[PDB]
């Protein structure tokens, strides 16, 4: 299927493993900015759900599925592809709904459902949104969507903002730098610093700053759900022009997410912006190996690639400059293997 | 290959690719306790490796080779399947000592050695001692043992020990009784509560305490690396029986490890008990999901069955009684999926 053709099968397992876990569903369920907000979005919206036709996509616990049933939805198609499937379908019979929520254990891109939906919920989201690439199951799922049928997220909003952190950037040589020793236990490591300092700088940080270390007015990438097909999150291009706000060292760039619910009584949004509360998403930094000094009222441009890969996450090339002087940094992430720093 | 043959490709991909990170290399390099133990066991063992030839299973950094050729050993093949391998390589070539380390890359079940070694050396000890299967790698490397050689280290004791911790004990069921809400956002989970204690009563904690949680004294079970096959470690029967110390609620058994190198000179032990400073084994505990009552001079008697699987982990059951009163608990622990509670 498409999800077997874009998935290695070690990732896959992984994966469906982790969320076979009550421990990480609840900790997703345990996040009330989260969860709070999709209810919210849900009953406030109950003209998109009452006597509706529902698909939940990747339903885990099945939480979003007992959200449309309160807001009065017919029938919900509960699809997961994990053992939490099993678990879900204890929790529909011990909530007396097996005449409402139908849940059906497989991935959404090999399933059969019997009939077409009118709106389709999901929480798709990842790190720096498109990490687990989730959301190209969600859109997937637009198969079964009938004509003019709504998504619950309707749009995804990436931002993007060049911050400055001294601590954190010297906490990787700090690191990197045991193996700057040319004696431990009689062994000269200082050969593998290099490489010591190259893994680290690979990894994206997960957690989450003061909004003072933004030096510029973010910048925004934009997936509206309702058009968008699964082959346009292969290929992710972000440029970026920063009218610097600050003058310091660059030494990457930080990236949160919202999503919109955009329902006929109300426009819903989830933000995991550094200026809102907290969410188990926190945010995420890229470092620059090499900063880049900026004046205020500089303009700092480039270009963020996302290329998807077959372990369901991407590879990230951030190239950026200082137009006012030519210096410039490029640096390559791997989003499969964060840094949680929190 | 055996290797190939005992352990799912998933499990594998990602043990090697956890193994490739200089990170995770320098955070097992800084345990002083065991660098320094290994390295004062065979420095202090120098007749067992002078103008000897000597197999490093799972050499990872090297460490254990530049070892062996401190001690004047003439030939090291160190074996290395993850990509560290390459990494061992440079720090070979920059100590100079290409005439003496050969790095192999490669499961040692699969690679070909060119000769029969005096001596086996290796770090195959993972939590709990027996995590990671990597003692059957280790078994397995005789193959290329001449007779009479030495394995450093040369034999293991497990030890297990009741313990009572009430705040452990009460911390593990309150996650799990997170499943026991009947109305979470509206919604009934308590039919899962039952699955969620047993998910949360199925990892091992690894951390450490204090001794005055151990209830009695602690029961050996030894395993000689010169004698054991590979074979040996599928199932392994740990019978016990307890003389009860102290009177209280028993929480679970306590597990920790010595390894002993047994040379020519001297026999040096590598220990990871709580008597002994900490190492990052830590200890493991296995908590019992009903807690049984046992009063001072009560016989506490069961059996330890591990089970080796295919994910390099064994499924681990423990079946306890208090002899006098008929008490009985029994329980399955996934030894792969871990608390790392520290
Ligand atoms: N709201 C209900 C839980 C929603 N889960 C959200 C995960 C994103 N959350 C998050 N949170 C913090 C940090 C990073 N990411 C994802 C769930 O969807 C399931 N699944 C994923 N692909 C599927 C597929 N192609 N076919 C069927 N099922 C699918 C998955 O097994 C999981 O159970
Ligand atoms: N000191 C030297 C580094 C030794 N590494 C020690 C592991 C210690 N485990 C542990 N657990 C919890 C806390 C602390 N330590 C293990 C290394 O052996 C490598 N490998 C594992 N199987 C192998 C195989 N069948 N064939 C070839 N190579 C093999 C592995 O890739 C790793 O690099």
């Amino acid at each position: 299927s498409v999800f077997s053709e874009r998935t290695e099968e070690s990732s896959a397992v992984q994966y469906f493993q982790f969320y076979g876990y009550l421990s990480q569903q609840q900790n997703m369920m345990q996040d009330y900015v989260r969860t709070g907000t999709y209810q919210r979005a849900i009953l406030q919206n109950h003209t998109d759900f009452k006597d509706k036709i529902v698909l939940d996509v990747g339903c885990g616990s099945g939480i979003l599925s007992f959200f449309a049933a309160q807001a009065g939805a017919r029938k919900i198609y509960a699809v997961e592809a994990s053992t939490m499937a099993q678990h879900a379908e204890v929790l529909v019979k011990s909530n007396n709904l097996t005449d409402r929520i139908v849940v059906i254990p497989g991935k959404v891109e090999e399933v059969s459902l019997p009939e077409q939906v009118d709106i389709i919920i999901s929480e798709p989201m990842g790190y720096m949104l498109f990490n687990e690439r989730m959301l190209e199951s969600y859109l997937h799922a637009k198969k079964y969507l009938k004509p003019s049928g709504n998504m619950f997220p309707t749009i995804g909003d990436v931002h993007l903002a060049p911050f400055t952190d001294e601590q954190l950037y010297m906490e990787q040589f700090t690191k990197a730098n045991f193996w700057y020793q040319p004696s431990f236990h009689g062994v000269d490591l200082s050969a593998l610093r290099g490489a010591a300092v190259d893994e680290y700088f690979r990894q994206p940080v997960v957690d989450t700053f003061d909004i003072r270390i933004l030096m510029a007015k973010s910048v925004k990438y934009t997936v509206n759900f309702l058009e968008a097909k699964e082959g346009d999150l292969h290929r992710i291009e972000i440029p970026f022009k920063f009218h610097m706000l600050h003058s310091g060292l660059v030494h990457g760039l930080a990236f949160w997410f919202d999503v919109a619910f955009i329902g006929s009584i109300m426009t819903v949004w989830l933000s995991t912006a550094p200026t809102e509360p907290l969410t188990h998403w926190y945010q995420v930094r890229c470092l620059f190996q090499s900063p880049l000094f900026a004046k205020a009222g500089d303009t700092l441009s480039g270009t963020c690639l996302l290329i998807a890969n077959k372990r369901q996450s991407y590879d990230i090339s951030i190239v950026a400059q200082v137009d006012q002087t030519g210096s410039k940094s490029s640096n390559l992430l791997d989003l499969k293997n964060p840094f949680f720093r929190y």
